[PDB]
């Protein structure tokens, strides 16, 4: 049977499941490149923390872990990252 290729949902391209990620969240597979040109652009504006599916037809609507994240950007990035966590922390407990 054929399989190998996972394609995505972003980019409309297909690449080998080497340079891709599946979500474990919402079995949403995608390319590195994409995701992270998309936890990065969220990232980078400082206003969200929470990295939702990259997916907008997501009946799961799942999200991305930290551990996804540290490893799909670079230190210099997950840092904004990083602090963008805690800006939003315990916004009813003290
Ligand atoms: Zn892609
Ligand atoms: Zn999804």
């Amino acid at each position: 049977g054929s399989s190998g290729s996972s394609g995505c949902k972003l980019c409309l391209g297909e690449y080998p499941v080497e340079q891709m990620t599946t979500i474990a969240q919402c079995q949403c597979i995608f390319c590195t490149l994409c995701l992270k040109q998309y936890v990065e652009l969220l990232i980078k504006e400082g206003l969200e923390t929470a990295i939702s599916c990259p997916d907008a037809a997501c009946p799961k609507q799942g999200h991305l872990q930290e551990n996804e994240i540290e490893c799909m950007v670079a230190a210099e990035i997950m840092q904004r990252y990083k602090k963008l966590q805690f800006e939003r922390s315990g916004p009813s407990s003290g």
